[PDB]
């Protein structure tokens, strides 16, 4: 066995080893023992495996805490433990073997591997670990020798886990383990049952697998290698990529390998032996020998001498003695023996023993040519033929703050061509097997006269040897290297451009005298390696960190100490490069602060400057002759066409090297997304001054919170915004356009580098647009479908027309028009109300100019189903649409379209649809008509005298008097307000009707021999005083609604000199008295029924109803009436005479104008200021519970203030439930809670729902509702697991609903123009449990720095509630276990992740609760004055930091673990596969998130309907109804949904619509992400959408419109279905219609 050619035959055991393709383990399986484990965290990249992968308690790093490879001289060539009784040593072992990481297997007693791809995880473990402890421990040259001493550990393990070691310790602790799990893999399989050859067949079997897993081994234990070690002396880099094995050595016999390790180990310490007795070489005696002077310097050098003497004759005796060893066994070979007997394997020692002991004295080429023997010499014999300039500081890149430049300075110091991307390099110029082809080396870097040198001491040809042994001689090579660059590249270009490409070369040395050059030739990778063995001797002796306190003051790391080198004296090579080509004058001390700009980055600015030249060029022509298109420029933009489409062709640009522009910046944009989610990831950040430290991965995280992923925006920010194009095309707005391949309506998106400049795209081919498409590339209204004598059709979109037979019935086509008109009626009309509430004058004429498409489409459609109708009259759109809007209804609430006891809604509904019982469709042209419409006196002595009326008093007397308060009378009365609906205003009950009524002895109407005119006159006068009165009692601050905070009820004063809140009083009194005039739901004083009565007869006698438009008529005359009588008091006033512009120039409106809504509104209001006036008195008695005894209660003060509000809010929950059930009755869809918070903005702290929660235990556990905090001190401490006590009914939300739908409510309104929408909740977070946030959250508005305490503690306890409820609502309703867990697990993380964007703030939805929430969690993080940014990086950070040792977003999931862990004892089960890793991944952007669930529970309703109505098909009418009342909702969800996507999609930041981050999406359309997102299995993590077959993923748009195939074969029944249900139902309705009739 030569080790070249007779192992090749003797290997490749891994192609003809069919028990390989099983043998051939791999990780990357569901979670491993329940101890972390994952699947793809590792199938992604093997190289990130964790120690929590078999138990981390056992398995943990290997626990042999002896320092290791830092350690005095040890050998183990004396007697050890063994060897040294008669063999003094066994074998040649090294402390490095000794150290090698193995003990995670030592601690593996364990059987349920189950699979050899567990034991592959384990020792792949060991292995990382083992090279991990190399690479950080290894002070040596070093790149060979870090090289070899880590493919030596490899074949270390390669022997130990062959069983094929000779060193003798704990091996056999872990050697009948592995022989147990060994056989545990052999009885998993059958073929490999075959084999039970004993024992076990340790052998040979071993030799298999190894041969199978030697090549991920052997990858793995090189990833811990930085890219510059140059491991392999084979392409001599990094030896990881190198896609086999490319050492042999794990193949060469052990002990031949170890007694090499050993004599090169001696080679290596005597090389720093002879070299190191030359550190005080100015004194060490090469003479005669003195010790006189009696210190440490000069009888040193004979003490040294003799300990190398000394050495040397030990290692004499040890290495002949060896030699004898091996040599001993001459005539014993081979005896069946144990005495002094060496076995080690039949085909490798044989050889070996044969060859150098029996007939060949010494050995053969093999170990002569790479480990060279005859430093000093050889004496061993089994090998023959013995031969006896700064030294300064380092920088932290102290960066700046967006200037738009983006240049960092400086921070702390230290004190002692053609752009060729084609591939990986191989053997020529390229980049390295990272950057494969992603950002292609530019022409200027090849040939820049370093890259074009094998060595750098071969600095000039004049030169024949090496002068670099002071820092001087080395610095000055790197200074004449860069003058003659200088002066070369000078000689190249000719100037301002001059300067830019030398700084990008200086750029290059920059980072080539650091190692970090992203791109390599064939003079690379080997004057890096005279770059580090240079470094080594001078500028080397400094390297001694590989220790345990490091000092922090030698810097000793080969780069630090080369990097930090390469920033001071990188002055001098600036200026000799200056003073090389003859710039130098002061022009461009000054120090180009680019270098640390990561390499690749410059790559792209350079090459983009490339591509802009070339565009700036070839578009100034174009926009020249294109001068509107003036007449013939279409031959230039074609040229431009050309240009940018060419597929590298000769004409086109240069630097594409072959593929297209949009495929190579495809490819850049790859490389920079996946740059930024490895930044994301990982704990190096910015640290001595508040700065980004160091190399890439740092100055990418420094780029995120800047925004600045998607490279076009990380252009647009750092370039100059001139330097390309006339037309100034910034590089967002990317321009979506198609194009043919060069199968023929090929898309792309790029963003100023698309044909068809920015704006000249209609200009070319002149065509001067009209006004349809400027308004359809705005995309400002989107009416997609396309209408344009059989039907014509209205298509859709490119989803086309399948028409289908399964049958004068319904047949073929004529289906297709129902349906397809089923949708366009249904969406059309959820179109129009968006546009409604969307209406500078160009989106005015976007929105006529959509509308008439509108209107014509109607109109075909309403002729074409005449035609449907003719053809079925062997129903009439106007039934049709009525049921169809009143089916929206019946499906919204109910879904049950029979129980019909609205008596309420009826009244809305019929509004809205259905007067005259479905007799008409034209609740759709009046749709149609509304869009069109939606184009944007008595300063006199007013002596107003009432005998009946005086100063209000309602709300209490007017000061000094006290008392005599009214409340709110209530359902249906007499004395006030006869009114089933909402409950009675004190204002309304104190009316002050005036002389319009009297007693005279008790109760009169005075009003009886009058007419009109004095009637009104009256009117007018009881208006005057009553208001006059009104304008009295607020002034006083007697008026609930005027009473401000503890201030004196009047901080608050309105922009016009009025008390609070009066405005709202006088216009809710003018309604009152506008609603009592004509006969409404009002009887609002003692027996005013009466008083419409008399209305009615006094006025309907000489008119001829009449009242009402008499009423309209004096409306005007009336609120001048009121606007005259508040000029008056103003005047009167001791202010400036305000004038009749009081609030409301015209009369309250009668949309506002509902009485109840009125009502609703002025006790809404009233209710909010006691509620505040209650806070504020609380926290007043609650700040000093003072000297509590258990438990530990309110004490009487603060516990009497807050029962005053228990009561308050005891009363006010059933005045408000009954006020709130009636509004919502009355105006169906919109909140009450809403309506007050808009019109309100007093009470935003105000939930309502929550101060009036229903729940009990929402009301014993909380005795004050909202205030159940602070007012109760307890000091509520979170509970983990273990806990004896538990949070039990601490926060008992309810159980999960199951069924209740998306919403598009709740959305917020983002900014200027922003305006998200298209996008819906999902119902599980919608009904997500964080109630016991919203308490103690207003007690935490003051005392900050302690309330983040209970911010933590109550997170923890919402998080584990909320898991074990949404464990309990997913997993226990089913018995699937598998997919149960793992829909559970993704349902769990999906929460934790909208939770964590609710504390990041990042959540979409402000609800009465999130609202709130974050505008606390601002006001809380944000101090007084932190920038909007930086409190959104506080809340985030916080959440990021640990408490003790344990991070936010670890104590939450540990929470979350616990609640499932409940939930499991509960339902007595045992712990899910999933949820138990202890390290989940970061979130992708909740909009991606929704948009996976979304797809994942569409999939599953589907694949649930169809299935069942297939099964179905006389009955399966409910079946198929299900489905398709299902389905059709669910398609508008779709459209908007990637509309929004198409939107947002590869936007980073600064770009997309929300501030959120994306572009870690990747994808064109978002049929084409799903696609590619979860086409396979549910599993716990990342995987949790799952569809399959669904039209036996482009089938799901196919099918929203349900024309698919996997459809037709039942949609002609179903239509027919449809269609008969939909009569009887008609039926049914309007029989309800005529029953509410009376």
């Amino acid at each position: 066995t030569i080790a070249n050619k007779i192992e090749e035959y003797l290997g490749a055991k891994s192609d003809d080893s069919k028990i390989d393709e099983l043998l051939k383990a791999d990780p990357s399986e569901v979670e491993y023992y329940r101890s972390g484990g994952d699947g793809d965290y590792l199938k992604n990249n093997i190289c990130k495996i964790t120690v929590n992968h078999s138990d981390s308690g056992k398995y943990d790093p290997c626990e042999k805490k002896l320092p290791p490879y830092d350690d005095n001289d040890q050998w183990k060539c004396q007697q050890n433990s063994s060897d040294g009784s008669g063999k003094p040593e066994n074998i040649c072992v090294p402390p490095r073997r000794e150290r090698l990481c193995t003990y995670n297997l030592e601690n593996l007693k364990f059987d349920k591997i189950r699979d050899n791809n567990a034991f592959l995880a384990d020792v792949l473990l060991t292995a990382r670990n083992e090279g991990e402890k190399i690479v950080q421990n290894h002070p040596d040259t070093n790149s060979s020798n870090v090289c070899n001493a880590l493919e030596r550990s490899f074949a270390d393990l390669a022997d130990i886990i062959r069983g094929t070691d000779q060193w003798k310790g704990t091996n056999s602790n872990l050697e009948k383990n592995l022989k147990q799990m060994f056989a545990k893999i052999r009885e998993n399989d059958k073929v490999l049952q075959d084999k039970y050859p004993k024992d076990q067949k340790y052998t040979k079997l071993r030799e298999a697998w190894w041969n199978a897993n030697r090549q991920k081994v052997w990858e793995v234990i090189t990833c811990g290698a930085r890219s510059n070690d140059l491991l392999i002396k084979r392409g001599w880099k990094c030896g990881h990529y190198e896609k086999e094995v490319p050492t042999k050595l794990d193949y060469v016999p052990q002990f031949l390998r170890w007694l090499t390790e050993w004599i090169e180990d001696f080679y290596r310490e005597k090389q720093n032996l002879i070299d190191d007795m030359e550190r005080h070489r100015e004194e060490c005696t090469r003479e005669d020998h003195k010790s006189k002077e009696g210190t440490s310097y000069c009888s040193t050098c004979k003490d040294k001498c003799k300990k190398y003497c000394e050495c040397v004759k030990k290692w004499k005796t040890e290495w002949e003695n060896q030699e004898n060893k091996y040599k001993d066994l001459y005539e014993q070979n081979k005896n069946k023996t144990s005495q002094k007997n060496t076995s080690r394997y039949d085909d490798y020692v044989k050889d070996f023993f044969e060859k150098l002991e029996a007939n060949y004295s010494s050995l053969e080429n093999y170990i002569k040519g790479d480990p060279y023997f005859a430093e000093y010499a050889t004496k061993l014999s089994f090998i023959l033929n013995p031969s006896d300039g700064i030294l300064q500081e380092n920088c932290s890149d102290n960066k700046r703050g967006s200037s738009s430049n983006d240049s960092c300075d400086n921070k702390n110091q230290d004190e002692c061509k053609k752009w060729i991307w084609k591939k990986s390099s191989g053997n020529e110029e390229g980049l390295q097997e990272e950057y494969a082809n992603t950002i292609g080396l530019p022409p200027r870097t090849q040939s820049l006269y370093l890259g074009n040198l094998p060595k750098l001491e071969n600095v000039c040809e004049d030169v024949k040897d090496i002068n670099f042994d002071t820092k001087e001689k080395f610095l000055a090579g790197c200074l004449i290297v860069s003058f003659h660059e200088g002066k070369n590249l000078k000689k190249r270009y000719p100037k301002e451009n001059l300067c830019k490409a030398l700084e990008y070369s200086f750029a290059d040395y920059g980072d080539l005298i650091k190692g970090t050059s992203i791109w390599d030739n064939e003079y690379t990778k080997d004057l890096e390696l005279n770059l580090q063995n240079n470094f080594g001797k001078l500028f080397g002796k400094y390297i001694k960190k590989n220790n345990t306190a490091e000092q922090d003051t030698s810097y000793s790391s080969l780069d630090e100490l080369r990097e930090s080198w390469w920033n001071t004296n990188k002055k001098y090579i600036w200026t000799a490069m200056k003073h090389g080509a003859e710039m130098n004058i002061t022009t461009c001390d000054d120090i180009p602060t680019i270098d640390l700009i990561p390499q690749y980055l410059r790559f792209l600015q350079e090459w983009v400057e490339n591509f802009c030249e070339q565009r700036q060029a070839k578009v100034k022509d174009v926009i020249t002759n294109c001068k509107e298109c003036k007449t013939k420029c279409k031959d230039e933009c074609e040229k431009y066409k050309k240009f940018i489409e060419a597929c590298g062709t000769a004409g086109g640009g240069i630097g594409t090297a072959g593929s297209p522009w949009s495929k190579r910046w495809d490819q850049i944009y790859k490389r920079y997304s996946k740059h930024i989610e490895d930044a994301k990831r990982n704990r190096k950040a910015g640290d001595e001054n508040k700065c980004v430290q160091s190399d890439i991965d740092s100055f990418f995280k420094h780029l995120i919170d800047i925004g600045l992923t998607t490279p076009s925006s990380y252009l647009s920010n750092v370039l100059d915004d001139n330097i390309c194009g006339a037309d100034k095309a910034p590089w967002t707005t990317y321009t979506t356009y198609t194009t043919t391949e060069k199968t023929l309506v090929v898309v792309n998106v790029p963003s100023p580098l698309g044909n068809t400049p920015y704006r000249y795209k209609y200009a070319c081919q002149c065509k001067i647009p009209t006004n349809e498409e400027t308004c359809d590339d705005r995309k400002e209204y989107m009416n997609q479908w396309s209408c344009g004598d059989n039907y014509e059709l209205c298509k859709y979109n490119g989803v086309d027309v399948k028409p289908t037979t399964v049958r004068s019935k319904l047949d073929g086509n004529d289906v297709t028009f129902f349906n397809l008109f089923e949708q366009w009626n249904k969406e059309i009309q959820y179109q129009i109300e968006q546009y409604m509430t969307n209406a500078c004058k160009e989106k005015c004429k976007c929105y006529k100019l959509w509308i008439e498409k509108i209107n014509d489409q109607w109109g075909k459609q309403k002729d074409n189903y005449n035609k449907f109708r003719s053809k079925q009259i062997y129903v009439s759109l106007s039934n049709f649409l009525f049921f169809s809007c009143w089916e929206e209804y019946i499906q919204k609430y109910f879904n049950s379209k029979i129980k019909n006891i609205g008596s309420d809604t009826f009244e809305f509904l019929i509004k809205k649809c259905g007067n005259n019982s479905a007799h008409g469709e034209e609740i759709f042209s009046e749709k149609l008509k509304n869009a069109e419409k939606k184009c944007k006196s008595c300063d006199l002595n007013a002596t107003n005298y009432i005998r009946g009326c005086q100063s209000k008093t309602y709300d209490g007397k007017i000061f000094p008097g006290k008392g005599g308060e009214k409340q709110w009378i209530c359902k249906d009365t007499i004395i006030h307000g006869d009114t089933n609906g909402a409950c009675i205003p004190p204002r309304t009950q104190n009316l002050c009707v005036g002389e319009l009524w009297d007693k005279s002895y008790g109760g009169r109407s005075n009003i009886k021999n009058d007419t009109k005119e004095l009637l009104k006159e009256k009117i007018k006068n009881a208006i005057h005083k009553e208001t006059e009165l009104l304008y009295e009692y607020h002034d006083t601050g007697t008026a609930i609604i005027s009473k401000n905070d503890k201030k004196g009820q009047k901080g608050k004063n309105d922009p016009n000199g009025l008390p609070k809140g009066f405005c709202h009083a006088v216009q809710r009194s003018f309604i009152d008295y506008k609603n009592m005039i004509l006969g409404t739901s009002v009887n609002i004083y003692e027996h005013i029924g009466k008083l419409q009565e008399d209305i009615k007869k006094i006025i309907e006698k000489g008119t001829p109803e009449n009242v009402n438009a008499w009423w309209k008529g004096i409306e005007r005359e009336m609120w001048d009436a009121v606007r005259c009588a508040i000029t008056k008091i103003n005047k009167k006033n001791n202010n400036s005479i305000f004038n009749g512009d009081e609030c409301g120039v015209s009369p309250p409106t009668g949309n506002d104008e509902d009485q109840s809504v009125s009502w609703f509104k002025e006790w809404g209001e009233q209710f909010c200021i006691e509620r505040l006036r209650y806070e504020q008195n609380i926290r007043e008695a609650c700040t000093i519970c003072i000297n509590s005894k258990s438990g530990d209660k309110i004490q009487g003060a603060c516990k009497r203030k807050c029962e005053k509000y228990k009561k308050y809010i005891s009363e006010k929950k059933q005045e408000w439930d009954k006020q709130k059930t009636k509004y919502e009755n009355k105006y169906v869809g919109k909140s009450a809670s809403d309506l007050l918070k808009e019109n309100y903005p007093e009470c935003i702290s105000a939930n309502f729902d929550f101060i009036f929660n229903d729940n009990i235990e929402y009301k014993t556990y909380y005795p004050y509702g909202d205030y159940s905090s602070i007012c109760s001190c307890e000091q509520v401490k979170y509970y983990k697991y273990n806990n004896a006590e538990k949070k039990n009914n601490k926060s008992l939300c309810y159980e999960k609903d199951n069924d209740m739908t998306w919403s598009k409510k709740y959305i917020k309104k983002l900014e200027n123009g922003r305006s998200l929408e298209g996008v819906y909740v999902p119902p599980r977070r919608q009904q997500l449990c964080l109630y016991e946030l919203f308490p103690i959250i207003i007690k935490n508005e003051e005392g900050m720095e302690k309330a983040k305490e209970e911010l933590l503690e109550t997170l923890q306890i919402v998080a584990e509630r909320e898991a074990y409820y949404l464990w309990k609502q997913y997993n226990p309703t089913g018995k699937g276990i598998d997919d149960a867990n793992k829909k559970a697990c993704c349902a769990i993380r999906g929460s934790f992740y909208d939770l964590e964007d609710i504390i990041k703030g990042n959540d979409l939805v402000h609800d009465e609760y999130t609202k709130y929430i974050d505008s606390k969690l601002n006001e809380i993080f944000g101090s007084s004055n932190t920038n909007d940014i930086d409190t959104k990086r506080a809340r985030t950070d916080w959440w990021e930091n640990e408490t003790d040792r344990k991070t936010i977003r670890q104590l939450v999931w540990d929470a979350m673990q616990s609640g499932v862990r409940y939930a499991v004892e509960e339902k007595n089960e045992n712990f899910p596969l999933c949820m138990g890793v202890e390290h989940i991944g970061i979130a992708k952007p909740q909009f991606i998130r929704w948009l996976e669930e979304w797809t994942n529970e569409f999939c599953e309703k589907y694949t649930k309907y169809f299935e069942d109505m297939k099964s179905k098909c006389i009955e399966c009418k409910k079946a198929c109804a299900n489905y398709t009342n299902w389905l059709n909702p669910k398609r508008i969800e779709w459209n908007g949904m990637s509309n929004y996507y198409n939107k947002i999609y590869r936007k980073s930041n600064k770009e997309s619509e929300d501030g959120k981050d994306y572009s870690m999406i990747m994808a064109p359309t978002v049929i084409d992400y799903l696609n590619k997102r979860c086409h396979g299995e549910i599993n716990g993590n990342y995987i949790c959408c799952s569809c399959k077959n669904i039209g036996a993923l482009d089938l799901m748009n196919e099918v929203l419109n349900k024309m698919d195939k996997k459809y037709s074969a039942h949609k002609m029944k179903c239509t027919e279905v449809y269609l008969e249900h939909v009569e009887e139902q008609l039926n049914e309705i309007d029989n309800a219609i005529k029953d509410y009739k009376l």
